[PDB]
């Protein structure tokens, strides 16, 4: 029904912004959707400035004002064998490709001007990198994920996922290299930014809140952050989003709790827009952070006014679709508590038709932030329930280290008690689930390990088998999957979907990208193989040339639109 597309592709179709810092002097260096692609932009106030050629996959931080963008594209189709370009702000539009780095899982980095550090990722390791004017240098071999966090002078700050789902703190040197990990017995690192004393701010999350340390790297004491203000001390923050030092050497922090952030400077507290925050940086004097919600794009705005500096607004008639949203706790298997956000779409009735759409990671969150997904969801007719189930991100560190070495387990069963409460809440007439990733997997989990549940199911870029997905991955994944299934190959193979198909009762639809290299095909096509020999009602939708990244406007409505299609298909009985 075409009265569908319309709005789906007009949610797809809104531009969408992300901060990355000042440049060129002192112009905000951004991150947007528009024109159908993932662009870099040099704003100053008026019209915008696209610095790349074709499109690309993230920019590289750059420290305050350096006089260059280093792009990140991928140049394989979608596997994300990423190779990196060098733009001159003053000559926009042309790039010189980095040919000392060899395409790899580029994970993240900064560009001081002079040096260029990054961690990346091949078949056989992570590694921090640093390349000047002396040529490409590795300064370490990391455990698994790492990403760089901050760096001044020669220090090097980052993160890494270095072991059962703990992250940890390590720094390096960028001339002489080398590698220190800081461990906290207490929780997680979530955020690191360097001190003028050359000591590292990090944000750490215990089982409960979440803290301000300092850590001298010259030996590995932390201790609690005393800021000038007292504010945010008082706040009681579960996760810090992101922190840093702004040039004139006030520290900037994002705290959030249950789904939503504040602007901390200097410990005091900055009037933004409810929802969620993106870095902040300081520009002509003045506050620039991103900003978005549930109801709200990821757009850039001024603080404390909040007004927009760059915004893809979203329309009337789409802004009316979400009928409402709250924050609900749903109760689980074993009495825990399972937030969950819940959106009632303005075109359903109540009871009607609800979706239960599963994020993916698993360390990640549904929170009061632009889901478009969701939102095509309440578009389309649905209610849209989207539970934090135990691995989740934004609720301390207990609740997110549940689900190491049991998946398809805790959090299927928090999944299931999300369905439980759409339907004995009064929200829900039907059930379905979708998910992309750790959320198709659990699509995948949810129809094999629990039919009869949804009415059918819509799994996007799924997990399907450990085993193999195991033995296709490059040195971080291989290593991220080794800390989700504890390692042992009996959890790999019982907690496959791959294995229980026999057990499937409802339609499955399956879209996947034909080359992405985190959730690889090859798994997905024996899956379907399994689905035809034993009789199962399914459909399949793979895409072309493309990956897990969905970079371009194209391959979101080749992988929405299936998938919105396919609910309402099934709505009609
Ligand atoms: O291999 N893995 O363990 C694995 C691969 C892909 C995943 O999905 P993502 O979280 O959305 O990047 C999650 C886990």
């Amino acid at each position: 029904f075409s009265r569908i597309v319309r709005d789906v592709e007009r949610l797809i179709a809104v531009e969408k912004y992300s901060l990355q810092g000042v440049v060129d002097g002192d112009k905000l260096l951004v991150v947007g959707f528009s024109e159908g692609s993932v662009n870099a932009y040099l704003y100053d106030g008026g019209e915008t400035v696209k610095l790349n050629r074709e499109p690309i996959n993230s920019v590289l931080d750059p420290h305050y004002g350096v006089g260059r963008v280093i792009l990140v594209r991928d140049v394989s189709k979608g596997a994300e064998q990423h190779a990196l370009f060098k733009v001159n702000t003053s000559r926009p539009g042309e790039e010189q490709r980095l040919e000392a780095v060899k395409p790899m899982r580029i994970l993240s980095g900064v560009d001081t001007g002079e040096a260029v550090v990054f961690t990346g990722a091949t078949e056989d390791r992570v590694a921090l990198y640093a390349l000047d004017g002396g040529g490409l240098r590795e300064l370490a071999r990391l455990p698994g994920f790492g990403f760089v966090s901050d760096i001044r002078g020669d220090l090097i700050a980052g993160l890494g996922f270095f072991g059962g789902g703990r992250v940890s703190l390590f720094t390096s040197n960028l001339s002489s290299g080398g590698l220190r990990v800081f461990d906290s017995g207490e929780g997680s690192f979530s955020s690191a930014s360097i001190s003028p004393g050359m000591k590292v701010t990090a944000g750490l999350e215990t089982a409960r809140e979440a803290r301000l340390v300092t850590v001298d790297p010259r030996d590995g004491s932390v201790e609690d952050l005393e800021l000038p203000s007292k504010d945010f001390s008082s706040y009681r923050p579960t996760a810090i989003t992101w922190l840093g030092y702004l040039p004139d050497g006030r520290l900037a922090v994002v705290a959030r709790r249950e789904g939503r952030s504040a602007v901390f400077i200097d410990g005091e507290r900055v009037e933004a827009p409810q929802g969620n925050h993106g870095r902040v940086v300081l520009w002509r004097g003045k506050l620039v952070t991103s900003h978005t919600s549930l109801s709200t794009p990821p757009r850039i705005v001024s603080l404390p006014s909040g007004e927009p500096l760059l915004e893809g607004g979203l329309p009337e008639d789409l802004r009316r679709s979400i009928a409402g949203s709250r924050l609900v706790w749903v109760e689980s298997f074993d009495g825990s508590r399972v937030p969950t956000y819940v959106l009632e779409s303005g075109r359903a009735p109540t009871p009607g038709p609800t979706v239960v759409l599963v994020h993916g990671g698993p360390f990640a969150e549904d929170s009061d932030s632009w889901d478009t997904f969701a939102a095509s969801l309440a578009a389309a007719g649905f209610h849209v329930v989207m539970p934090n189930y135990r691995g989740s991100t934004g609720y301390g560190e207990e609740w997110r280290l549940k689900i190491i070495g049991d998946p398809c387990g805790g959090e299927l069963e928090d999944v299931s008690a999300a369905a439980r409460w759409a339907r004995e809440s009064g929200l829900a007439s039907e059930l379905y689930i979708m998910g992309y990733s750790y959320g198709g997997y659990m699509t995948l989990c949810a129809l094999t390990m629990k039919p009869g549940l949804f009415k059918a199911g819509v799994a996007g870029a799924s997990v399907v088998d450990w085993e193999e997905m195991y033995e296709l991955s490059d040195a971080a994944f291989r290593n991220f999957i080794e800390q989700l299934t504890g390692g042992s190959r009996e959890i790999m193979r019982s907690r496959s979907p791959i294995n229980h198909v026999d057990r499937i009762k409802e339609p499955l639809a399956l879209i996947h990208p034909q080359n992405d290299s985190r959730t690889p095909l090859k798994p997905l096509l024996r899956l379907m193989g399994e689905l035809l020999a034993r009789g199962k009602t399914f459909e399949a939708h793979i895409i072309p040339d493309a990956g897990h990244a969905i970079n371009t406007m194209e391959d979101a409505v080749k992988i929405l639109l299936p998938a919105v299609f396919f609910l309402a298909t099934q709505r009609e009985r």
